[PDB]
DNA sequence: TTTTTCCG
């Protein structure tokens, strides 16, 4: 029941026949990632997926960048020296790869992508830009950008010209066609269409909003909450957790570990049944950092979950260092996910949500909250949808200007 | 504000 479009076609045809890296966009819900698998089941090439979210990554079927190439946290200066330690089973990985594949681009930092390419040219002992290896990147921009500290941002304003991926300095010595998708799958209605894609694009009007006015407080465990803040997050999960036969878990912290550093709950609350999602990586065991299940059952040091792929994981307790090295903590790796954020909700699809944007605080975001779902009926909403929470990117209008008018091609031609 | 590592 896929449909594979022409545009579809001609894309598949221009990656098999040129080696140029390419950018493929389209607005919110246009087939992107399921091109994406279509592209890579289809292609002949050895292909390895990433993207910058666990949930995006696990979406199309991936892992995500961190993992994918070992990045440390914080931002990666051109100066700064990388410890290049990766196992000889990752260095074959890389090294029989072909084709890059990364979804949801638009969250992907510049230096990340230029921390990739120093990465792959020292695995494959290479000049060429990402080891010769070519880079098939999927998103929209005009989602949400890449996340980063004041502090981060300051830091990297001494090399970087802006804060997208477009802005590596790869981009320097290597560059991409940008191809798109321009068919609407996700959503079905010709006006609800219109006015997600004229907030995306900053150019929706008054009498266009109109058209949203029953979101807010519509009257209706099926609705799916998102949410611009992780303190949301956290009250909706605790909320549908209820104080039923719960199991109470506490981190054990060792030395030195700032609380607003710990990235696992510090009183983790559970009861059989509750939705929860994996917080790390352990292809050994079959999960990564985003995926999503159902609590079996609780034990004193152990938590059954039943994934939504169907696999059914035994939980130990995980433990984070904070370094070099000073001080751990040790929990189990998992949080309730009822409730998600706008950040984790963008690549999914949602029949019902009930969004919770009275404050939104990034480009993109309302877009990404309005877009997930396939139908106007099916969203609810805390708060009338407004232009005030729309926050425009004019470097974005600068990038499609420019590739645009340039033959569709960004960056160095080769 | 929001996110994210290293296959035993
Ligand atoms: N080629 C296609 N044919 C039919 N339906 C599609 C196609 N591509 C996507 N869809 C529908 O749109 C939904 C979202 O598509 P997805 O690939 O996630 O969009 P994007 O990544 O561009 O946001 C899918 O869940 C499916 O219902
Ligand atoms: F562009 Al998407 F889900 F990947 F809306
Ligand atoms: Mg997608």
């Amino acid at each position: 029941d896929m449909i594979l479009t022409e545009e579809m076609q001609k894309i598949m045809n221009l990656i098999q026949d040129d080696e140029n890296n390419v950018f493929v966009t389209g607005k919110a819900g246009s087939g992107k990632t399921t091109f994406l698998k279509y592209l890579i089941e289809k292609s002949g090439k050895n292909c390895i997926v990433a993207a910058p979210t666990g949930i995006a990554a696990i979406n199309a079927g991936g892992v995500t960048l961190h993992s994918l190439f070992g990045i440390p946290f914080g931002p990666i200066t051109p100066y700064d020296r990388l410890e290049n330690k990766f196992s000889e089973y990752k260095v074959e990985l890389l090294l029989k790869m072909e084709l890059l594949i990364i979804d949801e681009i638009s969250m992907v930092r510049p230096d990340i992508l230029d921390t990739i390419d120093r990465k792959l040219r020292w695995v494959y002992e290479s000049d060429e830009p990402f080891g010769g290896v070519q880079v098939v990147m999927f998103g929209d921009l005009f989602q949400l950008p890449p996340v980063t500290k004041k502090q981060e941002r300051e830091i990297l304003s001494d090399f970087y010209d802006g804060f997208f991926f477009f802005n590596a300095l790869v981009f320097k010595r290597t560059g991409f066609h940008i191809v798109e998708l321009t068919k609407i799958f996700r959503q079905t209605e010709p006006e609800f269409i219109n006015v997600l894609n004229n907030i995306r694009n900053y150019q929706v009007t008054s009498d266009e909003l109109d058209l949203l006015s029953e979101l807010k407080d519509r009257k209706i465990n099926e609705y799916i909450h998102i949410c611009t803040h992780k303190a949301d997050v956290e009250k909706i999960n605790a909320d549908k957790l209820g104080e039923q036969e719960i199991r109470n878990y506490d981190i054990v912290i060792k030395d030195k570990f700032p609380e607003s550093s710990i990235p696992c709950d510090l009183h983790l609350k559970l009861r059989v049944g509750a939705r929860v999602m994996s917080l790390v990586n352990d292809s050994l065991k079959g999960y990564y950092n985003g995926m999503l299940g159902i609590v079996t059952a609780l034990e004193d040091n152990v938590i059954t979950v039943r994934m939504d792929n169907g696999r059914t994981i035994k939980f130990e307790r995980y433990t984070w260092s904070n370094t070099e090295e000073i001080g751990s903590c040790t929990q189990f790796p998992l949080t309730l996910a009822w409730a998600i954020t706008i950040h984790k909700s963008q690549g999914l699809t949602f029949d019902k949500i009930i969004i919770h944007v009275s404050h939104t605080f990034c480009p993109g975001q309302l877009y990404v909250a309005l877009s997930r779902c396939r139908t106007l009926e099916g969203i609810v909403s805390d708060a009338f949808i407004t232009k005030q929470m729309i926050i425009p990117e004019y470097a974005l209008i600068d990038f499609e200007r420019a590739y645009k008018s340039e033959g569709n091609y960004y960056g160095k031609r080769l």
